[PDB]
């Protein structure tokens, strides 16, 4: 028995979620609605043509001023900047995908429940500790149907947590730091312009732009043994999608690169299959575009210095790979629904 | 002499301050800047520029509402509503409208309600009755009696001066143009919401066709050209400098060397500093921070079938346009009261 | 009865030719060899992973120091900078695809015949008038098996000639000029460096770089009525693939945009089906990536000024669309072979 | 005073001429340039630069084998073989090896066979016995008796000075580094032939992991660091400026403010002009055309678990490295004979 879904914010994340879900062979989700500010004309066009994903093979059409069609499946399009006006009760909306990035606290996110929706799934870190956070392949087992509002974490935390988990079990972690060399996002300005963060203000395709990240501390939400053990930053570089995590950890049990790669390979062929991948080919960022996995370990880059300083480089598609996790977590809510 | 206010401290407002600050002789005294970001944003973005490079000038935050450039202070007002702005109080003669939001008599009009005597719009006027000027083409028809004026678009400022030579020397039957244009702030960094589904597309990944009023707009500064020119823009992945590609059927049969000589006459005399003729085989980045409106690529000038003229002209859409903005505002200074 | 093919120069064109051909449902070609300077390791890697085409779905493997495998089909890899040493006689090589761009005159190209090859197919304009030039959908009918050496023209001439043909038949052309706003190529330098052309010397991804083009005069080789009627230039901009032709022609019969688009639509639905396309969606360069057609008319951009000045904007994928023509022309030689 | 020859007029050779030409006081006199492109290529690429911008200097072609910069002539020899070069005839004291092709005693040695007394390699030495120097770290150990010397790599020049402070003040146990590096000439514009299958990939489209000797190379100028440091490079789509990300376990437990103060001590005194400490929140392009080797991003300095130090340092891999090349060559001038 499938569950009825609404997508709030038809952005990079909302559209990637639709194409991720649409391409699944078997699903318990049925997307019926999309709150989109630009109406049917925007939602239908940007859904069909995409500068990073490419052209959607499915058939996209505008049925009328309130609806679009994907391969004949009708979808209601609504438009309210204020979520309280959204028709969640009338359309019997079980689950919302909150991809706007504005309604990420419990007050704002609750409005979708208030407008009659049964559950909310934040496509980002929540802004309060009261909202439970999950990473598929790490702690999705701990999700309970009683949780009305859930967080699927950051794209970077989705890359970091699965391989951090393996390191923690196999070698044990004392402390560490990370750098995400991350593709530019819609938050950065195209040319130098207004922004509360004076780095993110600078022309994105011209510059290496340092920015703060919560992925290093956020890992502790899904892996309690990591509490206070990691910090880090990000460097936004002029690529439109695909990112890489550079992790330096001090480990308890002295090791070597081949032993650290064997641990990742055990996890990849076993319990983290589909989430963690170990790549042995000497590839580049574009080769990781549209990968389904959360993290791809660059095997040849793994480096151990002085027996216990371990460096791991992990590729992730921050749009698509994260979207394939958002479809996974939503499926867990569908599988658990009362 | 005249006391200038800058509304909207974006690429054109910040280009205007650096251009004006670089004039040896200036009749303009920039006293106020309206920026939402406050002294801390304005000081930072004036000083660090991804395109322009670091301002050589000493820029500091004096207090909560003032910055100094080489010790000269400027007030930072912060209202999205022009009607609020204290220009009666600050005795503001002229206002530079770099917001792109107040483009009509009513929108532009609000600055004058607030005390300013005149408005200079760094963009085409939305309203017909607003006179538009291109320095080196029709700035002579400028009059103090005009309270709200337009400095046209960056593309129109590149096109109008060379079109002017062509119409004088050969005469124009009709013509079409393409501007291969550097991306701008209108465009989205990644595919996102936009009225223009083309401008919605990732700016740094694409050649993005878009509309241009620049061809028809030439008829505003050269009335002889009404209904003769049309064109499009191809926005491409460069942060500044753009190039106009014009194809015109002309009345007087001609050849490449003869067209270039006509441009060179104008370059050396009446349009010096507005029109340049470039002989070296350069690329867009070499036209960065050029003060001229138009740089004819002399070797690209082509004539086919005697009367079909193709001209390729470079322009820094930020810096060259901004130098013309400084020039139009200076003209209102020399014609003031 | 299929013909045996060798690819000389496993560059952007050689590799695009292999993937174009490999993806054809029915073909009379059987690629058996590739002269590649970088040996099996280069040819196998760059064939599998591609920054513009993306990852090849087929199975690519190195069988030994002289061979690679594509989906189990074995291919001999050789390496001679000097074509005279190539094993064309011993491998019974009927047809060579000359994609090096160095052996494009009749003396250099003949060396592949001299080394025992039966025919040569230059992936570029030939440097002498003695080598016949063909454009599929315009003049491929005039190709004769007796022609040992053939030219498939430039990517730009492949975009220009099909739509120029329609204009010439329907309205008749007096004179015109073109601009190709073209993606950067391997000929341009990444950073400012040595080049005989001081424009092409300048950093390609930083600049709009003017360059000479023979596509405007080259059109007269396939459409003799165009002789001396067109000239033009190119502007190389910082995109890695996909280009656009901006054509301004003076026509005899006075017309309007909708009439000019109707002519292109008649050709597209009729005799130029698969080569000429009319696009009504407001798209951008990336949307034309990996298109099979030689030319896609941007319908909404078509413009007529003063009754007889006509402007047409035509998108073309200079790598893939051109490669789908190179596979087409090679098929015509296979279909005509004695 | 000393008569300098530049072999290989690429990004480093052209950066060297502009850097040297900008020194108020110089003991160097650049008399000859070996460029395959001839006076017409050298004059053009010295004058027009996609990164550096237009040379303010007057550059002209005097004749078939000479260019003038601000009237000073330079001879343009054109031989791929250094053994051919007429440096006995031109009385060439020092040769700047910017080709990247003659990196060993034998390859570098050919310039001296041809008449030159000394060779300065703008890259790591292929041969062990060739001494390498980093200005602000170990240039004091420089001696005239060394006929062939190395100025190390751009990354090593960024790393070595701040590593030096860390080893003095806190001491280094072991450490790893990543340099997020601007693309270079080694890399291909579109996927094409390369020994390094990663460097084969389109430079402006990708984050491209590559090897670096920069971590181990620090042990050449700081012998205390042997076997303590390793690293990689991520080449990214920017034309210049790069940033070193170093994580080191140190002996003396410490905190962010204490590490930054140690860098600031070095910046204000012994490493002034080699090491800078930046407090403003800048981006890579703001570090363009900086003369310093290293720019510490003060706010990014992080200390985790008391003894794991992360430092983020900017460097213009072209211009800052080139200013160090000018500095090493100057040192051979002040120690000459
Ligand atoms: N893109 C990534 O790499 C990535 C990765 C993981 C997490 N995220 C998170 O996903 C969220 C969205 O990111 P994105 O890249 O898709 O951004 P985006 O800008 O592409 O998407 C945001 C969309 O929401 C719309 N919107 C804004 N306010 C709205 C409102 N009140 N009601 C309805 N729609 C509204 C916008 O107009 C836009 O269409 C953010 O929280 C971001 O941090 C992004
Ligand atoms: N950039 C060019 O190449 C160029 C050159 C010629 C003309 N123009 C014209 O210049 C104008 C400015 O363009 P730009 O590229 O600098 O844009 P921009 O977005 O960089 O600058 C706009 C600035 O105005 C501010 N602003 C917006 N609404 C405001 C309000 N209500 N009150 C106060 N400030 C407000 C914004 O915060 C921003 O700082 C436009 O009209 C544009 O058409 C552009
Ligand atoms: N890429 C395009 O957009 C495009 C379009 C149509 C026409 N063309 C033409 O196709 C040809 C190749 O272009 P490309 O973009 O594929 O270039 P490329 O540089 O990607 O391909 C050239 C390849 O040939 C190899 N090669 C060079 N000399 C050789 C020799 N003596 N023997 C064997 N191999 C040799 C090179 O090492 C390289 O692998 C040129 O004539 C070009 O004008 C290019
Ligand atoms: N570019 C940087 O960021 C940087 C900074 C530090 C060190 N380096 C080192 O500087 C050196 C030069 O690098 P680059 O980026 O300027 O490379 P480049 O390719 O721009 O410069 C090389 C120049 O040498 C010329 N050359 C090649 N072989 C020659 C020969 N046999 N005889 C004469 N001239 C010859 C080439 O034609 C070219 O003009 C390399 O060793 C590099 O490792 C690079």
């Amino acid at each position: 028995k499938k569950i009825r879904v609404a997508i709030n914010g038809f952005g990079r994340i909302g559209r990637n979620f639709l194409r991720c879900w649409h391409g699944r062979q078997n699903t318990l989700l049925d997307v019926v609605a999309i709150n989109d500010s630009g109406g049917v004309k925007q939602a239908s066009h940007l859904l069909k043509y995409d500068s990073t994903l490419g052209t959607f093979a499915a058939d996209v059409k505008i049925v009328d001023d309130s609806h679009i069609s994907v391969d004949g499946k009708q979808i209601k399009i609504v438009s309210s900047r204020d979520p309280l006006q959204l028709p969640w009760k009338e359309m019997n909306i079980d689950l919302v995908i909150e991809g706007t990035g504005v309604f990420i606290d419990k007050v704002g996110a609750g409005k979708h429940i208030q407008a009659g929706a049964s559950k909310v799934l934040i496509t980002a870190p929540a802004k309060d500790k009261d909202i439970p956070t999950f990473v598929v392949g790490v702690n999705e087992g701990d999700y309970k149907h009683e949780y009305p509002i859930i967080s699927n974490a950051s794209c970077t935390t989705n890359c970091l947590a699965p391989f951090v988990k393996v390191l923690e079990q196999k070698f044990g972690i004392v402390k560490g730091t990370m750098t995400t060399t991350h593709s530019y996002t819609g938050d950065q300005r195209l040319l130098d312009a207004s922004h509360r963060d004076l780095r993110r203000a600078r022309a994105a395709a011209l510059n290496i732009v340092p920015t703060t990240t919560g992925a290093a501390k956020a890992v502790s939400l899904v892996l309690p043994s990591l509490k206070g053990k990691l910090n880090g930053i990000a460097l936004r570089v002029p690529t439109p999608t695909v990112s890489v995590v550079d992790l330096v950890v001090q480990v308890e049990k002295k090791t070597f690169a081949e032993e650290v790669n064997a641990a990742f390979r055990e996890a990849a062929n076993g319990p983290m299959k589909g989430v963690l991948h170990v790549e042995d080919a000497p590839l580049v960022s574009i080769d990781f575009k549209c990968t389904d996995q959360s993290t791809s370990i660059d095997a040849s880059l793994t480096m151990v210095m002085g027996d216990d300083m371990v460096k791991v480089v992990a590729w992730y598609d921050n749009e698509w790979g994260y979207s394939q996790r958002v479809v996974d977590l939503a499926e867990v809510t569908a599988k658990k629904w009362v």
